[PDB]
């Protein structure tokens, strides 16, 4: 009620800028179905939010606040039902940042292998069925999860945190390191295919040029 989300402005001064925390909060509010306005800021630090005139800062307190204040039946709970969903891929962005901010040719291999290692852990979580996912009477073979998202078939707070980060990695690492999520990471890709088909994810992504511009220091050759 009376909600505005203030997000980082882009390089142009007007567009939605690169910021995985702004996009997370944007996604949370959209997924709640609550009516809210969005305003970009040029320049305390975005993102922040006005909820009934009162200002809220800090992404996590805002997330906590929204989950506590926007409750069923008017608004869905978006908390995860499986704690592991909050840990899956929780190091991926950090390993990407180390990978992408590295300047030494000699260290790209380790950074890339550590990034790929973190991706494979997330890929496996997305191919491993969740508890209560598989019909008890199913056979005892290897079972690949067909669920849509991290925690089930619905987007949850875990997806809102992780997807902005996967998006940045996908765009930036391609642009500046010729790096792509390996096609044999079918779990990650099934997940991305499912997510990009949702307005809440696709339509809150900053333009590619914005994300690329934010990491333009990666264009310099490793030494």
């Amino acid at each position: 009620m009376g909600i505005t989300l203030f997000v980082k402005a882009g390089y142009d001064g007007e567009s939605i800028g690169n910021c995985p925390f702004s996009q997370r909060l944007f996604m949370i509010l959209w997924l709640k179905g609550v009516i809210f306005n969005v305003t970009t800021v040029d320049l305390t630090n975005p993102p922040f939010m006005t909820f009934d005139g009162e200002v809220k800062t800090d992404v996590n307190k805002i997330e906590e606040f929204l989950e506590e204040k926007l409750v069923p039946p008017r608004y869905p709970k978006l908390g995860t039902q499986h704690p592991e969903s909050n840990s899956a891929g929780n190091d991926v962005f950090a390993k990407f940042s180390a990978f992408i901010k590295n300047t030494k040719k000699d260290a790209n291999e380790i950074y890339e292998k550590n990034l790929l290692r973190a991706l494979k852990k997330l890929d496996s979580y997305l191919n491993s069925p969740l508890p209560d996912e598989i019909d008890a009477d199913s056979s005892e073979d290897v079972t690949v999860s067909q669920r849509k998202f991290l925690d089930g078939d619905e987007l949850t707070l875990a997806d809102c945190n992780l997807l902005p980060k996967l998006h940045i990695i996908k765009i930036v690492a391609k642009k500046y390191r010729d790096f792509e999520f390996p096609s044999e990471m079918t779990g990650i890709w099934r997940y991305l295919n499912n997510a990009y088909a949702r307005d809440e994810f696709t339509n809150t992504c900053p333009a590619d040029r914005e994300i690329e511009h934010a990491y333009s220091d990666a264009a310099k050759r490793m030494k």
